[PDB]
């Protein structure tokens, strides 16, 4: 037996597996339980630490995926299926995965912890695009990723109740973070250098660990890709969460205690079947069961917490892709399809806006339409299509990111910002969607280094650059290569200069102002307008 | 008669006139100055519609400009040429309804297209006798017959108690219409063609031209129209009947005064006493707002200009409209703290916020917020140079550029032939500071061809430039097309259309075609702002 693949953790012994990366072997420990299975009476409850086990636990394979909705928009299409569960569904899903170099690091190595996205309703740490072997082999990183409960199972809340207090999926993440503190040194990981990174809902989660004190002692740096804790979709008020929960109960034939008891008798798929039916309006980029402002995990709204927080000892890397909104349009806006160029009329654009900005009053929706219309080409379908994408991307991601970056920088944080502008040569979505939400991930994780994936050689060089930025950020809080003696360097984002860089096949270019004018509209004007309409 | 120049003697409906032979750079022109076209609107006639001048006996001398209508005299920068050039250059009097005619010398052989100038000055000031309105160059170089009239301004022209018999309102506009009627009856005696009459005017003069377009009885008195930096629509050119009445009565009170009785009392007041209070009736601290302006009376103006341009059929209309590069800058020094001609007027963010309230005086807090948000450069939200320029742009866009854009769009969409320009050349002779750019009113001297006068020290290029502009304006008057039909080599000036939104740059360089008259920003003013108001 290979002693490199044998680790003792607090819970007992486990056996990992030696995997091939293009440049060498890595050690992988997959399917490690970090919690008691949250099943039966444990449904909707906070996670509890996994009890110890006898003998040697088999950690050579990915564990089940947390119970979730499965996308059927384009059955069998690679672009959608790549996000779908790639293992069996189960509520027994609280496991994490660790990749280290082979052999085990001689000295304590910086840890990256990945938190998957998926709108808080889906996702899994076992997807191919989250494969940690490349970062492990090439950058010598210790990489961790955990499953956490999504949908009703992770976020259904009757605020105040003992049996569905909300945010349990965030607690799953936190428990995993605790597990890393207590165990990662056994793998050669350094618990004094832990960097969280995540995309979309994963980024929002990272943001919430920043804004929740008990998490703060479990990591040192953060990366938020295309997602924030502030903004329109990442959280709900207690009242809205309570509302969605009792509506769901009503929908499945179900006093908090009684209501939750009856929900607990329901087969998992019965809950999933009605998950989407509780949203207050017809919308896109909106998810039924998400973190709730409980006054506990989140002591106040993310907006309020970023405004008043002290972030002096924090380093954050945040960024967006070129076309944040395009992906979501095919999931609710009439006129949009992956199978044509989605050229839309003016009427369709106005209709699309009420759906993309579902909380907007008539006047607010009018403001949006008039801001985004190109008055030189008010009825041009190509521009109306691209504007619809921009409305969704800006409202949900770009402007919330700009707001976050600004508050963090102003309040002591060291911040680096990017925009990712390279569209994968292997992308299966149409050209009109550009660089869609989620398609920087395969580059950060270094998938183009696998020659069987048919990425171009420029893309391989690109991926290697990104892996260096991310790992260097993990190691130091500064994504700049300490061996690169060339201008330009990646400068910190500040409120004065507002510098950020473009990530693409060309060398780093420095830009100023992350949609400054348009985000002033979203971040400064619209709230005034809503609180008056 | 018998020993004088036989080429300077002309008879009009009211009697005989003797004009004067004037020297223009390229030769002599005929001038007939101070021709009376109405009975003096004095005494019991104050605030009343003008009556046609009754015939005189003998030969009326028409060799000098007549009185300037009673008005406020600008004292902001006493003695400074930049202000004094707009001030009265003849005696102030309520007896001021006179007009001027320039024609070639000797007078034209065949009927000649007529240009009629209507001066600006916010409806509270102005005169046809100012140097910048000298018709000698257009007459000499282009062979134009040019006419300009004095019309009543301020309280005298526009104080209204709507519905009353003694102060119906808009009488300054009726002064103008009467002059237009005078041209129809009499211009043929000078060689002018009453069947080709083009109105042109700047600022309030432009707004006046627009109101003639929108008022049925004026429509039969002209054929084409030019509106320079002004429109009948927009925030300043008209007030509601209720607002006019409110201002009229407040003014009456401030000077010691049933409508009949109130107006009777106002008629006993010295002209100067009215002038001394006219600024005091404005409802807010403001700039680009004027107390006594045309009123929406349901008569001269059957409805608001906005409603009239929206639902009008303008198939018969050919218009030339445009703006200068810095419409707003001139106005900032008349009321926005931080601004002066004597320094760079770099301002703080605080002064910008306050300036916006003054520049958009009718704005709610939310609307003002929208304005500040839109004009702020969020990369440099506190840069004083940018803030100064933004303040200017706020005032210029709100009052002129966006109302012009609105007018061009409605007219084009409704059958009119529209030509649009932006004027971007700053006179080498300008006495205002550089920060003001090309201020409101400073294209006028070029259109009238003043740089042809060697004593004025314009550059040779400005002289060539002026000649180009006179060509465009006179070609438009002649044909409804500013382009020279016998050139083709020169770049062409395409019509403004809703589909392409083309306009040309007017400067020292050959015409350049651009698209969208501040399309994005003017969508804010013209489409979003009003909806924010009705909320
Ligand atoms: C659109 C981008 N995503 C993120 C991960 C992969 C892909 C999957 N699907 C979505 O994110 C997604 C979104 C919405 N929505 O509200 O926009 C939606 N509605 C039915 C309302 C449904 C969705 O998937 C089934
Ligand atoms: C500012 C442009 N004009 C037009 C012709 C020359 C010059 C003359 N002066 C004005 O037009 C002018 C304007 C305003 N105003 O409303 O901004 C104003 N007050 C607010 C009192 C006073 C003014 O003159 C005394
Ligand atoms: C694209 O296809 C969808 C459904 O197949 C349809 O709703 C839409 O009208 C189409 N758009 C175009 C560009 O024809
Ligand atoms: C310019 O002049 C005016 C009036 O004297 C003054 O109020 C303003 O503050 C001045 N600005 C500067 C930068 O001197
Ligand atoms: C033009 O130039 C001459 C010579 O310098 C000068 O004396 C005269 O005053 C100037 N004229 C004007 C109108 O400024």
């Amino acid at each position: 037996e290979d002693p490199q693949l044998l680790v003792r953790v607090r819970g007992g012994q486990l056996r990992g597996i030696r995997l091939k990366a293009p440049g060498g072997p890595v050690s992988a420990f997959l399917g490690i339980p970090f919690a008691e299975p949250p099943v039966g009476s444990r449904r909707f409850m906070p996670p509890e630490p996994k009890r110890p086990w006898s003998g040697v636990l088999d950690a050579t394979t990915f564990q089940n995926v947390c119970y979730q909705y499965v996308d059927t928009l384009y059955p069998g299409f690679e672009g959608t299926e790549m996000w779908n569960p790639n293992r069996e569904l189960s509520e027994d899903c609280l496991y994490l995965n660790v990749w280290t170099p082979y052999p085990r690091p001689a000295s304590p190595t910086p840890v990256l912890i990945w938190i998957y996205g998926g709108g808080f309703y889906s996702g899994a740490a076992s997807l191919d695009v989250y494969d940690g072997r490349f970062l492990a082999q090439v950058e010598g990183a210790v990489l961790v990723s955990m499953n956490y409960r999504v949908g009703t199972f992770g976020f259904l809340a009757l605020p105040g109740s003992r049996e569905a207090p909300g945010n349990v999926g965030l607690l799953d993440q936190r428990l995993a973070l605790q597990w890393v503190q207590e165990n990662i040194a056994a793998f050669g990981g350094d618990p004094m250098s832990v960097t969280l990174f995540g995309e979309s809902a994963g980024a929002a989660s990272v943001g919430m660990h920043i804004l929740s004190l008990p998490s703060r002692s479990l990591f040192h740096r953060a990366v938020l890709q295309s997602g924030t804790p502030n903004g329109p979709w990442a959280t709900v008020s207690a009242g809205e969460a309570r509302r969605r929960a009792t509506l769901l109960a009503r929908l499945v034939g179900c006093n908090d205690t009684e209501l939750i008891a009856c929900l607990r008798t329901r087969p998992a798929q019965d809950l999933v079947d009605h998950e989407w039916h509780v949203l207050p309006q017809e919308s896109i980029f909106r998810f039924s069961f998400v973190p709730v402002v409980d006054g506990d995990f989140l002591s106040d709204t993310p907006e309020a917490l970023i405004n008043t927080g002290d972030f002096q000892d924090l380093q954050v890397l945040v960024g967006v892709v070129k076309d944040e909104g395009s992906y979501f349009l095919v999931y609710g806006v009439p006129g949009f399809s992956k199978d044509n160029e989605s050229l839309i009329s003016r009427a369709q654009f106005l209709a699309g806006v009420r759906i993309g900005v579902p909380q907007a009053s008539d006047l607010a929706a009018e403001a949006v339409v008039l801001h985004y219309t190109d008055w030189l080409h008010p009825e041009d379908p190509t521009h109306l299509r691209d504007a619809m994408s921009a409305v969704v991307g800006d409202h949900n991601v770009v402007c919330p990111v700009a707001q976050l970056a600004g508050r963090l920088a102003a309040q002591g944080a060291r911040v680096y910002a990017y925009i990712f502008e390279h569209r994968a040569s292997t992308l299966t979505w149409p050209l009109w969607m550009g660089v869609p939400h989620g398609y920087e991930i395969e580059f950060i994780f270094g998938l183009p280094l696998d020659p069987s994936l048919n990425y171009t050689t420029e893309e391989r060089i690109f991926a290697q650059r990104l892996m260096k930025y991310w790992t260097n950020f993990a190691r130091t809080g500064d994504p700049n290569d300490p061996r690169d003696s060339k201008s330009p360097q990646w400068p910190p984002y500040t409120t004065a200069a507002q510098q950020y860089v473009s990530l693409n096949l060309k060398p780093l270019e420095v830009r100023r102002g992350l949609r400054a004018q348009t985000c002033a509209f979203w971040n400064r004007f619209l709230p005034k307008l809503l609180s008056a309409t």
